[PDB]
């Protein structure tokens, strides 16, 4: 896989943010995760997390895996870095996400993140306390 550069536009919630790439507004799914819905618990603290992580990067990128690059919804669906810290796996490692939406062909960071989030959950971070 090939990191490839973006910027910050917005942040949205703990697994989408907006993201400018090759020029183009696109709102941004993370792969391989879910952190749960603003309205649910733990939701403002995995938005908090990945708003924190995208705005104080100097640098952002997205890695496309090699299956699809689009949902349904039109959302890029990719693993997004921040400073060259994968945000997908930072939150499964603080309790903030879970590993989920594994899908064939794009599951290359799966096995990483499942053990971020075996040691968040012995840690008994977060969504695992
Ligand atoms: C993460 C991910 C989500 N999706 C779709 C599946 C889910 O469909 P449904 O909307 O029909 O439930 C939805 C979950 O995203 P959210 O967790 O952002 O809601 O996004 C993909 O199709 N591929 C993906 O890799
Ligand atoms: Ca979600």
């Amino acid at each position: 896989l090939h990191k490839e550069p973006a910027t910050l536009i917005k942040a949205i919630d703990g697994d989408t943010t907006k993201l400018m790439y090759k020029g183009q507004p696109m709102t941004f799914r993370l792969l391989l995760v879910d952190t749960p819905e603003f309205n649910e618990k733990y939701g403002p603290e995995a938005s908090a997390f990945t708003k924190k992580m995208a705005e104080n990067a100097k640098k952002i990128e997205v890695e496309f895996d090699k299956g699809q690059r689009t949902d349904k919804y039109g959302r890029g669906l990719a693993y997004i870095y921040a400073d060259g810290k994968m945000t997908n796996e930072a939150l499964v490692r603080q309790g903030l996400a879970k590993v989920a939406y594994v899908y064939k062909g794009n599951n290359t960071h799966e096995q990483l993140l499942r053990k971020a989030e075996a040691q968040a959950k012995k840690e008994k971070l977060n969504i695992w306390s």
